[PDB]
């Protein structure tokens, strides 16, 4: 594709990962929500996430069920 697919967060949270599509990088699954849904689950910005040291992303993820 011209850029990374989106899906609905129920279904990023809630899919083994055999059938997790294709198009969603497991480790990254918050790359793949709307930007809708990304507002409303971690309450930043995309940037400010990214900004989080990767295990307080992944830890903040896990209660989620995006880890």
């Amino acid at each position: 594709p011209t850029k990374l697919e989106t899906f609905p967060l129920d279904v990023l949270v809630n899919t083994a990962a055999e059938d997790l599509p294709r198009g969603v990088d497991p480790s990254r699954k918050e790359n793949h929500l709307s930007d809708e849904d990304f507002k409303a689950v971690f309450g930043m910005t995309r940037s400010a996430f990214a900004n989080l040291p990767l295990w307080k992303q992944q830890n903040l993820k896990k209660e989620k069920g995006l880890f």
